């Protein structure tokens, strides 16, 4: 019943852990730079508008 | 709300400051020479009429 071969819970935890790590990384970059649109990955539309405004 | 990359409030005061400072310069020039029309920028009509009157 208990498969020492595979631990699904472990994989689950990691999936959420990886998500959290990237969330922290994104927040850290924003705070350090002071810009919400650091890269095109976020608010691509905003990037174009912001660039024009800038 | 606490964005540091910008400060519109500062820009505002700066603009109102520049306005007041420029007024000081104008009033100082007027008081120093005693002539309200120190330049045509002050009053084109006045300059011409005064120039002809003088």
């Amino acid at each position: 019943a208990v498969n020492v071969n595979t631990n699904v819970a472990a994989m689950t935890a990691q999936r959420y852990l990886t998500g959290a790590t990237n969330a922290q990384q994104t927040s850290m970059e924003r705070l350090s730079s002071g810009f919400k649109i650091n890269s095109a990955k976020d608010d691509a539309a905003g990037l174009q508008i912001s660039n024009r405004l800038n």
